[PDB]
C-alpha cells in the first residue's frame, strides 16, 4: 500500500514486534524495528527483519510467528471491527507480552500515532512505465539477492525508482519504473504552458480503464480530459505517443450519461461515428482516443490499452424582483413558453422577451426548472440555450456564460456526425439533457436577470439548504442522521461525494436505519418516500445504510452498524 506503521495493543498500549521471529509486546520507541506496512495478498511485512507475520495451522499448533514472505504458511490477515483475524478467524492476541492467535479473542489493535483499525487504509497499487512490463504494477515484496524489498529501489542501474512486477523477480526478471506522485513536472511529466497543465504519456502500457484511472489518481492527477479544439489538435499532432490511448471520458462512474472523470464539463466532443455515444457493443462504458484520426470511441472498459494522465499547476440576494408570471431564482427570472416552437424561433422569442434561452449552471438550477416552472408533461423535451455550430463539437450557451455543468442523460451527448447545428433539450424525471435536431417544436424557457453557512465551518451551498462533509470515517450517527428527501437531493449528494473522494473507496452515511431487526428502514430522527437502493438491497435487517462513489454512485447499501465506518454528510437551514 503506502506507509509504515506500528501495531499497538489496545489494553496495554504496547507495540508488538518480533525477536528471533517471535512476537513480543514492547514499549513503542521511535525506531525502525516496530514498523510494519501491508504488502500484497493481505500480508503484514515487518520492515526490519524482512519477514511477514504468519500463522502455522498444520496440526493444531496455531503457531504465530514470522515466516519468509513466500512461505506456504497462512500469511493473510483481515480486520474485523478492531481485531485482526487470519486463518479460520483466529485473532491476533497478546498473552504475557507474547503474541498468540486464539478464537473469540478480545484484544484490540490500532496503528500508533493515529488510532485507526489496521485495515482502514486500502492497499495502494503503484503502476509502472517502461521496463519490460507494459505498465503492470509492482508486486511487493520482491526478492533480489537475499533482500525482500517493500518499496521501489533507487539504483545506478535504472532510470529512477523501480520494482519487480511479479512474485518471482530472480526468475521472471520482469520489472518497471515506478509511477509515484510528484510536485514539479520533471522526468515523469511534460509541461505545456498554453493549457496550464502537465501531460504524462504512458505510451507502452496495457491497462484497463479502471486500472488507468487509479494510476493517475495515485499520482495526484487525472485521466486526460480534452476541453477545446486546440487541446485536441495538440494531442493529434504530438509525436512519439500511442496511436490509441484511454482518456477520462466515461459513462461508468457517472450517475448516468457520459462525463469526464476529472469533472470538467463535457462540452467539447469528437465522437467517432463508428463507436459513438450510444455504444455499438452494448455495455461499453469507457472511451479511448485515436490519435491518428483524433476521434473518440466508446470501448469495453476492460481492454488493456495505453493511457495519459494530466494535472494542473498553481497560481502565485435573499429574494428577487421579477415581473409577474416569471419565476424568481437567485438573481434571475424564468418563464416557460408553452407554445412549442423550433430552436432559432424560440431563441428569437426570448430575445423579444428581453431575455435569452435559459443557461443552467447548477443542479440547484436544474431542480428549480423541473419542480417549479412545469411538472406534468415530463415526456416532452424542453429547449435549453445550449447549442453547437462547430466541428469538432463545442456546445455553448446562447448568452455567452461559461459552460460549467453539462447534465447529460444516458448515452448523451449523442452528436450526429458531420451534421451541425446541434441543439440541446431536457426531459425526464431529473431534468437531464439530450442532443436534439434544432427544428423540433418544443416548449422552451427564457432566462432574465431580476433584482448562515460559513465556508470555513465546511459548508457548501445548494439552494436554501447547506451541506458539509466531515472528513473522518466514523460510526453511524456520530455527526448527524441525514435524511434524503428526493431524487434531486440524491443527485446533488452524488455530485458532492464524487467531488470529495477521487479515490472511489470511501463511504458516506445516510440517516436510514433499521433500529430493530424487523425490516423497516426509517430515518433516524420524515417518511421514507424516496428510495435509492443499490442492486440486491436492502440486503438484510438491522443495518445502517451508506453510499459510495464508483459504478453505483449514490446507491444505498446496508452496512453493519457495529463495525462499519463512513464519512458524515450533514445539512442545516432546512
Amino acid at each position: 500500500a503506502n506507509d509504515p506503521f506500528t501495531i499497538v495493543h489496545g489494553n496495554t498500549g504496547k507495540c508488538i514486534k518480533p525477536v528471533y521471529g517471535w512476537i513480543v509486546a514492547d514499549d513503542c520507541d521511535e525506531t525502525e524495528d516496530k514498523l510494519w506496512k501491508w504488502v500484497s495478498q493481505h500480508r503484514l511485512f515487518h520492515l526490519h527483519s524482512q519477514k511477514c507475520l504468519g500463522l502455522d495451522i498444520t496440526k493444531s499448533v496455531n503457531e504465530l510467528r514470522m515466516f519468509s514472505c513466500d512461505s506456504s504458511a497462512m500469511l493473510w490477515w483481515k480486520c474485523e471491527h478492531h481485531s485482526l483475524y487470519g486463518a479460520a478467524r483466529y485473532r491476533l492476541a497478546l498473552k504475557d507480552g507474547h503474541g498468540t492467535a486464539i478464537s473469540n479473542a478480545s484484544d484490540v489493535w490500532k496503528k500508533g500515532g493515529s488510532e485507526e483499525s489496521l485495515c482502514d487504509q486500502p492497499y495502494h497499487e503503484i503502476y509502472t512505465r517502461d521496463g519490460n512490463s507494459y505498465g503492470r504494477p509492482c508486486e511487493f515484496p520482491f526478492l533480489i539477492d537475499g533482500t525482500w524489498h517493500h518499496d521501489c529501489i533507487l539504483d545506478e542501474d535504472h532510470s529512477g525508482p523501480w520494482c519487480a512486477t511479479t512474485l518471482n523477480y530472480e526468475y521472471d526478471r520482469k520489472w518497471g519504473i515506478c509511477l509515484k506522485p510528484e510536485n514539479g513536472c520533471e522526468d515523469n511529466w511534460e509541461k505545456n504552458e498554453q493549457f496550464g497543465s502537465c501531460y504524462q504519456f504512458n505510451t507502452q502500457t496495457a491497462l484497463s480503464w479502471k486500472e488507468a484511472y487509479v494510476s493517475c489518481q495515485n499520482q495526484g492527477a487525472d485521466l486526460l480530459s480534452i476541453n477545446s479544439a486546440a487541446e485536441l489538435t495538440y494531442l493529434k499532432e504530438k509525436e512519439g505517443i500511442a496511436k490509441i490511448f484511454w482518456i477520462g471520458l466515461n459513462q461508468l462512474y457517472s450517475a448516468r450519461g457520459w462525463e469526464w472523470s476529472d469533472h470538467k464539463p463535457l462540452n467539447f466532443l469528437n465522437w467517432d461515428p463508428d463507436r459513438p455515444s450510444a455504444p455499438t457493443i452494448g455495455g461499453s462504458s469507457c472511451a479511448r482516443m485515436d490519435a491518428e484520426s483524433g476521434l473518440w470511441q466508446s470501448f469495453s472498459c476492460e481492454a488493456q490499452l495505453p493511457y495519459v494522465c494530466r494535472k494542473p499547476l498553481n497560481n502565485t440576494y435573499s429574494d428577487t424582483r421579477c415581473d409577474a408570471g416569471w419565476l424568481p431564482n437567485n438573481g434571475f427570472c424564468y418563464l416557460l413558453v408553452n407554445e412549442s416552437n423550433s430552436w432559432d424561433k424560440a431563441h428569437a422569442k426570448c430575445k423579444a422577451f428581453s431575455s435569452d434561452l435559459i443557461s443552467i449552471h447548477s443542479l440547484a438550477d436544474v431542480e428549480v426548472v423541473v419542480t417549479k416552472l412545469h411538472n406534468e408533461d415530463i415526456k416532452e423535451e424542453v429547449w435549453i440555450g445550449l447549442k453547437n455550430i462547430n466541428i469538432p463539437t463545442l456546445f455553448q450557451w446562447s448568452d455567452g456564460t461559461e459552460v460549467t455543468l453539462t447534465y447529460w442523460d444516458e448515452n448523451e451527448p449523442n452528436v450526429p456526425y458531420n451534421k451541425t447545428p446541434n441543439c440541446v433539450s431536457y426531459l425526464g424525471e431529473l431534468g437531464q439533457w439530450k442532443v436534439q435536431s434544432c427544428e423540433e417544436k418544443l416548449k422552451y424557457v427564457c432566462k432574465r436577470k431580476g433584482e448562515m453557512c460559513p465556508p470555513d465551518e465546511g459548508w457548501k451551498r445548494h439552494g436554501e439548504t447547506c451541506y458539509k462533509i466531515y472528513e473522518d470515517e466514523v460510526p453511524f450517527g456520530t455527526n448527524c442522521n441525514l435524511t434524503i428527501t428526493s431524487r434531486f437531493e440524491q443527485e446533488y449528494l452524488n455530485d458532492l461525494m464524487k467531488k470529495y473522494d477521487k479515490s472511489l473507496r470511501k463511504y458516506f452515511w445516510t440517516g436510514l436505519r433499521d433500529v430493530d431487526s424487523c425490516g423497516e428502514y426509517n430515518w433516524a430522527t420524515r417518511a421514507v418516500t424516496f428510495s435509492n437502493w443499490n442492486f440486491l438491497e436492502p440486503a438484510s435487517p438491522g443495518g445502517c445504510v451508506a453510499m459510495s462513489t464508483g459504478k453505483s454512485v449514490g446507491k444505498w447499501e446496508v452496512k453493519d452498524c457495529r463495525s462499519f465506518k463512513a464519512l458524515s454528510i450533514c445539512k442545516k437551514m432546512s
